[PDB]
């Protein structure tokens, strides 16, 4: 029995996306994915990554809000102008700033959002503007308490990282007080097809983000699958083969990606913490290859 | 190079083609097509019952990604109780709109050969396209092959969903159109007690692929369920409603994938390669196909 994190929650879910034609009108489209089931639910945020589009991203958050959690993910702009990702950081802060107002008004009949609970994550990129965001560089009306970083990525390498480089290269540098999580793909730092470069570069690559983080913060890696082998499996191939692919289930890995969340956030916007523990514990539970897994308190 | 049961060489694009697109279309359709021009086939995939074509994107694309430009009808809510003929006429005027309607959609530059089209659906899906074949329709393009995933003609024996394109006699079907039956045997499987088979017995892939008629072939994915098909993204809260197999369901969309994207070659082409492999041997679709008959006229 274990944790049945990884397993499919019980709540059922419901899709709903703001095309700025519901007012409060949001500052940019989100997808809204909430439990139908009534009830006060937490809230948690995920920025999709560079050339990335939310809905690439249904099956995780589906799970994750199955097992009881409201998630909003924007659709940030190409974001061509902006230089780095100052644009991005912004947007998501006046996401954060709607949310207050707008996600009520959208949310499904039943559904309260307890935002006084609020946790955000990012995927490659999407994960530095997150880092940077609880960094404080921006600001945002309300409060998080909770981080957790899809195998983020900083840039090209040291010399060249987006805008700015949060990086500090010294351990346990980054002063935040929400509990952070760092999920890595260990085919990240492997190319694939040689013309296309490393997705997860090193320097660049989660590893050190996890390394900077300051106790509390836990660091779980994907050892045999890639930086979007996450994505839904109807991703765009177009826009996914750059990266290297893990030989295995993208469903599996999808679970176990959803599961170490669950457990992450019940610890921290939720109550309950042992699922991550018993995961912590005996990772063989994951439906993939979790390793390496360390926890620094 | 024998690379189907996996993705094809062509990037491929989706478009929503909505009522507000022109030509109008008919109906709402989702148009996965290859991103690159020449020229593509045509086919049509008719969603099951209380189910959304955007639950079938991942076949679509492998599929397409094959060179098949694909239409996916988003049939709405049949008003007409024990009724498949909105839908088999909504499915038809699809056919009349391919002309005029899907150059003006599809990447600039891909080109469509009607002349070359296809029609394939899922359970109660799988009814009505059998049905627009049998030609309870006329469509002023003439499709050229019939593939059926898991089809369900209805409730039961005496309970089928009008018309009862079923007569329980074999290869009654009079149709001039190859036919591929994909069942799953995991269909006839009730589940939770309260939810009965999704593919009942007696009107389920035993006797759709008895009443076809030579070229008939029939296969059947014995590791997964009805719905198991369907995008991982999935609503669930619908998908559980059918039996689930234990395998990974990207493996059947693939294994699935594959098995159309051979017999669309094998009748579009005559390459009959991929397929009369899959035939010699099932063993090489990653799932496990079982049972696995033909009955080509020569
Ligand atoms: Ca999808």
């Amino acid at each position: 029995a274990f944790t049945s994190v990884f397993q499919p929650g019980k709540l059922a879910v419901e899709a709903i996306q703001v095309d700025e034609n519901a007012a409060p009108t949001p500052p940019i489209p989100v997808l809204i994915v909430a439990p139908k089931d009534a009830g006060t639910y937490p809230v948690a945020m995920l920025l999709h990554g560079f050339f990335l589009h939310n809905h690439f991203y249904e099956h995780l958050l589906r799970h994750v809000a199955s097992h009881g959690f409201i998630i909003v993910a924007p659709q940030f702009s190409i974001s061509i102008i902006p230089s780095g990702d100052a644009e991005d950081i912004a947007a998501a802060a006046k996401v954060a700033d709607w949310l207050p107002d707008g996600l009520p008004s959208v949310l499904p009949k039943g559904v309260e959002p307890e935002l006084s609970k609020l946790a955000l994550a990012g995927h490659s990129r999407g994960g530095h503007t997150a880092f940077s965001l609880a960094l404080g560089h921006a600001k945002t009306q309300l409060t998080f308490s909770a981080l957790i970083g899809l195998d983020p990525v900083a840039g090209t390498g040291k010399s060249s990282q987006l805008q700015p480089k949060i990086l500090t290269y010294e351990p346990s540098s980054f002063g935040m007080a929400m509990p952070v999580l760092v999920i890595g793909t260990g085919l990240g730092e492997e190319k694939k097809n040689i013309f296309f470069p490393p997705c997860a570069p090193k320097d660049v690559n989660h590893a050190e983000f996890y390394r900077e983080c300051r106790p509390p913060c836990y660091y779980l890696v994907t050892k045999d699958y890639g930086h979007l082998d996450m994505l839904d499996d109807d991703a765009p191939k177009f826009i996914t083969c750059v990266c290297k692919d893990g030989n295995g289930c993208k469903g599996k890995m999808r679970r176990c990606v959803a599961g170490i969340m669950v457990a992450f956030l019940n610890a921290a916007l939720g109550e309950k913490d042992a699922d991550l523990e018993a995961i912590l514990r005996d990772p063989a539970v994951a439906p993939t290859t979790l390793d390496p897994v360390e926890h620094r308190v």
